[PDB]
């Protein structure tokens, strides 16, 4: 009802998605040809963009009684999901094909307000638990490389 | 006389049934068609619906003196009701079996002034109650799930 990108959102429909194409995952992310969805998403935590210190200090400065520092690489994090525990679905097939080649890959975020997150990564935890009166899950992780694609990117 | 929903009505006159069929028990609740009856009702207490709080504060707003908040989820409520005791009545069986399956199954509540409520869910409490000078009562207690189809929904 409100697809707005400049008011808050529940988040409450948020969906994933994996590149399944030979072209550019970054140049059309809103279309959804050639991307296939994981469903049952349980519960998710994007990657979190940091970057490391390089000090700038020199022995002839005149100041030295405050530290001065500058911004160093910068990092995209680990993404981590939880799914509903389906091995007969293409799509956990895909993932565990995903894991054991040890390829990179793009996959996209979907928020209610209309907006996608994309990144580019390699699998690098895969669990589950077993527990009588709960649905069995599927954990996963995934380290991304690179630059990634938020939607900050596409607000024109 | 003519029963007319813009008056108020006493009640004496209410009726329960289950849906056996089907298609879809939200499309047209004022045919009896497929639906069985719960006869012999001594007591019905329908479902409430509520709804939570979200909390929509900030530290940057001005005005603080007043707590500010918004509708959260909704909810369906409990069904109860109580019957006569007839364990060789086909709709009694079927309300046992209901309960040992546990599935979620539509139910409906005619009113006298030609009106219908329509509720999804499942049943949650079996009881009895033994007393030497009164008839042997059935308790059932239903948990709703969803969006319920309430009369004013068919006013038009």
């Amino acid at each position: 009802p409100v697809p707005n990108p400049t008011m808050p959102v529940k988040g409450a429909g948020t969906t994933l998605w994996v590149y399944k194409g030979s072209g550019d995952p970054y140049a059309n992310p809103l279309s959804d040809v050639d991307w296939s969805r994981l469903a049952k998403v349980k519960d998710l935590t994007p990657g979190e963009l940091t970057a490391e210190s390089y000090d700038d200090s020199y022995l002839d400065d005149e100041d030295a009684d405050w530290t001065a520092t500058g911004q160093g690489q910068k990092s995209a994090g680990d993404t981590s999901f939880t799914l509903a525990w389906m091995p007969g679905e293409q799509g956990q097939q895909a993932l565990l094909a995903w894991f054991n080649e040890g390829d990179t890959r793009a996959y996209k975020i979907r928020f209610p307000n209309g907006t996608v997150d994309v990144f580019r990564g390699w699998v690098s935890s895969i669990g589950k638990a077993v527990t009588a009166k709960e649905v069995i899950t599927r954990t996963v992780k995934v380290t991304n490389v690179g630059r990634p694609s938020m939607a900050e990117d596409r607000s024109t």
